[PDB]
């Protein structure tokens, strides 16, 4: 029934002895066995889909030491990024929702709470929970190696220093133009998850097709903004708020410059966006109406016409209407006033597709221009032509719309016709200091160029090598390396280690968690050093750890690096061997949602910095976990924490009910009333061990049909076991660990009920050495438990 005590008892036995620190003499270099798994960042408490994540590798851990492998599974904590700043801010503010997820999702005591004004003091908090969940866990990690990310944990930050040293040396390091985030009040950048309000939100690039206005000017220009520029080849009229403030003005970059019109809002973004703004006048929104513009691409000539659902606040201000296939301009088209002129009713809505003039939703469920809740209507249209539907007009004749979006707004662009304007999906994207943000373009933005070529090569032929689990994911990753680009690798805001040669900036958290296994090898050393209070990070150069990483075994090397690091020359030895000896890693495992980030630069770094003898060998993707059958939510506060369900069902259970679920990247639903059936189930596995471990094995027996039946499902289980296992199939790996055998034995005790010999004890005392060896890696200390009461 309760497990507590066998639990404390056991993980007491492994900390204390240090049973998960490996040595590397026990055992030679073809029997060493690496894994490591993602590890955590700490903002919170991990929950139940976390906990899968964590259990997979710890199970396979467990059972490549049964197998005889010398493992190593360590464990270490990130904490880059601005997350953690941002949250603990918004504590600060006393902002509502998150004071009520860390009351009552992560359930941390009020006084505590407000402590976390201080950033530092979140990640104390959470690397203690995450610490001691995993241990409660019975996680076989060798806890001598733990470390953390950022500045604030020097030996590591050096290490991170050097890897970006390399990655510079060899032109993978590049400075570029950018979008970010900005406060347009205090002049500064933003950290993505360091606001006040608005983190979700994202930025998006709106193409900005300049419709010409001519009359008696030179150069006047009204770009209206859509996601939609295939539909440039049918628009009607143009939107414009009557109501809202336009400007007239001078818009220079280099040293071309133009004269648009724009409203008001789209002037002062604009100016953020690589150009020079100078407004001539504010024209109000009417004294546009009834003026007629040509459409740059289909040199037709539309008017500008009134509408109170065009926002001046977005975007440009100014919309191109195409009533076939815009819900939103059809119900706008719809007149009964007075205004200035009609010549109405005249030209027809021109299609690009069921009917032609796709107006079915926008009076299928009614309309009126601003009855809003016309973008449902909007969303089932853009969603569906975007899907399936071919292009109509002539230049793309039935080309997929998907194929024309692209091709037209790629004509536009390269020809000056359109350009992009960013704006942010929602209006309420605000900076700490309280004022709403802009976009701003950057000129000197630092990126890790993953869309270099050769470097590509070389992670593909990586990618080859290795083993990827589940198989059918390979395709994605070969996909992955294909189509990345160069990617941001700094930030203004957030914990980090700052670029080495340009210290203003730290590196981001997709940057510094791709080759930090190869820490992992030299961090126990590391640890005891700074312990003794003999080890100055200072001295950790690239020089000092090319050595250990890169170069051949010296003597003298290490002799001369002894004397500039102060580090005995014998244990900058015996780092190096720790190193050798553990690489490369057997297995890299996490969620599948790190395939097209975090697994695929973890590839390229390695390819980018090792030696080949030295890149990754496997990955294996697991997948989510949701609860009662719906997605865990924070601010719904639907989220189940790893620790709460350890302390309510035990840690054996929750493991093995994890673990039975799903395999690979399938996911899992956490069912209350499943984890209870099975706890019951593993309570009776544990009493007819027990009741097994009693009977006493004398000479030879002789076995009944029945008895030789058992003992032969105990070798299929054992094998079928093991073959899953090898395959990080642990949903199979417990359906025959655990319900096949228990199966089998409860028809076994049926079919021999009312009898009780020696043939019948040595098959059941046979049956429990089998079983419980078979379970020990999913239920690690019932099983150690009931081993010492075998005998």
């Amino acid at each position: 029934l309760n497990f507590k005590a066998i639990e404390e008892k056991w993980q007491k036995r492994w900390l204390e002895a240090k049973i998960f620190e490996p040595n590397i003499r026990d055992k030679p270099k073809e029997k060493k066995f690496y894994i490591t798994v993602a590890f955590p960042y700490l903002s919170g408490h991990l929950h139940v889909g976390h906990a899968r994540t964590y259990t997979i590798p710890d199970v396979i851990a467990r059972f490549k030491r049964m197998q005889g492998y010398n493992v190593l599974f360590p464990m270490a904590w990130h904490i880059t990024g601005s997350p953690i700043v941002g949250i603990a801010e918004r504590i600060k503010n006393r902002d509502p929702k998150t004071i009520w997820i860390y009351r009552d999702v992560y359930k941390v005591p009020e006084e505590i709470l407000w402590t976390f004004e201080d950033p530092i003091n979140i990640v104390k908090y959470f690397m203690k929970a995450a610490k001691e969940t995993f241990i409660r866990a019975g996680f076989s990690v060798d806890w001598s190696r733990e470390f953390y990310t950022t500045s604030l944990f020097p030996p590591f930050s050096k290490f991170i220093e050097w890897q970006f040293w390399k990655l510079k040396e060899k032109g993978y390091i590049v400075k570029g133009a950018h979008r970010v985030r900005w406060d347009p009040v205090v002049g500064t950048p933003l950290g993505d998850h360091d606001l006040m309000e608005g983190e979700d939100v994202p930025i998006l690039d709106y193409i900005i097709i300049k419709f010409e206005l001519r009359e008696n000017g030179e150069v006047i220009y009204l770009p209206a903004a859509t996601l939609r520029p295939e539909t440039v080849y049918g628009v009607t009229n143009m939107w414009v708020n009557p109501n809202a403030t336009y400007v007239k003005a001078k818009v220079r970059r280099k040293d071309k410059e133009e004269t648009w019109i724009v409203s008001k809002e789209a002037a002062y973004k604009l100016s953020f966006q690589d150009r020079e703004i100078e407004v001539i006048e504010e024209f109000k929104g009417e004294k546009l109406i009834g003026k007629y513009v040509r459409n740059p691409v289909s040199g037709d000539e539309v008017i500008i016409l009134p509408a109170e659902f065009v926002d001046p606040d977005n975007a440009t201000g100014v919309v191109m209407s195409v009533p076939a296939h815009a819900p939103f301009d059809h119900v706008a088209l719809e007149d009964l006033k007075r205004e200035t002129e009609i010549l109405e009713k005249y030209d027809i809505d021109p299609r690009i597709v069921f009917p032609a003039v796709e107006e079915v939703n926008k009076l299928g469920i009614k309309s009126q221009k601003d009855k809003e809740k016309l973008e449902q209507a909007t969303k089932t249209i853009y969603k569906a032509e975007y899907h399936k539907g071919i292009f109509k007009v002539p230049p793309y004749e039935g080309k997929p719309v998907q194929e024309v979006k692209e091709a037209i707004a790629k004509e536009m662009l390269e020809k000056g016709i359109a350009e992009i304007m960013y704006e942010f999906a929602e209006k309420n994207v605000i900076s700490r200091f309280g004022n709403r943000a802009v976009i701003k373009i950057i000129h000197d933005q630092w990126f890790i160029d993953y869309g270099n070529p050769e470097w590509k090569e070389k992670a593909r032929k990586a990618l080859e090598r290795m083993k990827i689990l589940p198989e059918t994911r390979r395709a994605q990753f070969e996909a992955i390396i294909d189509w990345l680009d160069k990617k941001a690798c700094a930030r203004k805001i957030g914990l980090g280690t700052p670029l080495p040669w340009d210290p203003e900036w730290v590196i981001e958290s997709l940057s510094d968690s791709t080759i930090y296994m190869a820490y992992y090898t030299i961090s126990r050393h590391i640890n005891k050093l700074r312990q003794e209070g003999k080890l100055d990070p200072e001295k950790l150069t690239p020089e000092f750890f090319d050595y250990i990483f890169l170069e051949e075994f010296s003597e003298d090397k290490e002799k001369e690096l002894e004397k500039k690091t102060g580090i005995p020359a014998e244990i900058i030895h015996e780092m190096k061997e720790e190193f050798e000896y553990w690489y490369p890693l057997d297995w890299r495992c996490s969620g599948k949602d790190l395939i097209p980030n975090h697994l695929t630069f973890f590839i390229f770094n390695h390819v980018a910095i090792f030696r080949e003898e030295h890149w990754p060998k496997g990955i294996a993707v697991n997948g989510f976990g949701t609860l009662e059958g719906q997605k865990m939510s924070k601010s719904k506060g639907n989220v189940l924490n790893f620790i709460d369900a350890i302390e309510e069902n035990g840690a054996d259970v929750v493991r093995l009910y994890i673990m039975s679920l799903a395999e690979h990247d399938s996911d899992f639903d956490w069912r209350r009333k499943e984890v209870g059936k099975l706890r019951k189930q593993i309570e009776r596995f544990y009493e007819l061990i027990s009741q097994f471990a009693e009977y006493e094995v004398k000479g030879n027996v002789e076995l009944k049909d029945i008895d030789r039946w058992m003992l032969h499902r105990l070798n299929k289980a054992i094998k079928e076991t093991t073959n899953a296992l090898e395959e990080f199939r642990t949903r199979t790996a417990v359906q025959w660990a655990f319900y096949s055998i228990m199966n089998d034995l409860r028809w076994y005790l049926r079919r021999t009920e009312g009898r009780d010999d020696e043939a019948k004890r040595y098959v059941l005392r046979t049956l429990a050495d089998v079983w419980v060896r078979l379970m020990a890696p999913f239920t690690p200390h019932i099983c150690e438990e009931l081993w010492e009461k075998l005998g």
